[PDB]
């Protein structure tokens, strides 16, 4: 079962979108947690907000996002995926070493690159 300790001192990089991969320079859409299962990732917009752990379902008690653009259409729109699951409640779905979500949204699917080798 997924657990809050296994994540709250582990980063995870988007790895695949439902729809495609993803390619950013060298400044990803990763994600990072901490204590209390708090979130602070970066779409395109930037987020955070107070995660959860308790059965598999990653809520947001908060989200907060600025308005930047990011001269691709993908990372602009990816921002209201994660702020919809993380309203309704992204069933998380880390494995071994592969976070995967599944929501009513879609699906997204992070790794373990948690500089960690």
């Amino acid at each position: 079962m997924v657990t809050p300790e296994q994540l709250q001192h582990h980063r995870f990089v988007l790895e695949s979108v439902n729809g495609k991969p993803v390619t950013s320079d060298k400044n990803p859409p990763e994600i990072s947690f901490g204590e209390k299962m708090m979130i602070s990732g970066s779409m395109c917009n930037r987020f955070s907000g107070e995660g959860k752990l308790s059965n598999g379902e990653l809520t947001a008690k908060g989200l907060a996002m600025t308005r930047m653009m990011c001269a691709n259409p993908q990372l602009n729109e990816l921002d209201n995926t994660i702020s919809e699951m993380l309203k309704e409640g992204a069933q998380v779905d880390l494995t071994a070493n592969q976070l995967t979500l599944a929501t009513a949204k879609q699906t997204l699917t992070y790794k373990l690159a948690d500089l960690m080798n």
